[PDB]
């Protein structure tokens, strides 16, 4: 991403079935580059040779290492 703005990625919990192109297949354990945010029930993102929309409820922000 040349000079990125938000950086936030996701990792997808259970594995998506996209009944159409304009979905995107997700398997639970893969990272999930989310590119738009406008929406608020489904996000679209950006995978390594995938692409298309996405359920938020499936995959989870993250925010990362959590420590003292």
């Amino acid at each position: 991403g040349s000079s990125g703005s938000s950086g936030n990625t996701y990792v997808a919990l259970y594995k998506f079935v996209p009944q159409e192109n304009e979905d995107l297949e997700m398997r639970p354990g893969d990272i999930i580059t989310l590119l738009e945010d406008s929406n608020e029930d489904w996000w679209k993102g950006k995978i390594q040779d995938r692409i298309g929309f996405f359920p938020a409820n499936f995959v989870q922000r993250l925010s990362g290492p959590s420590s003292g």
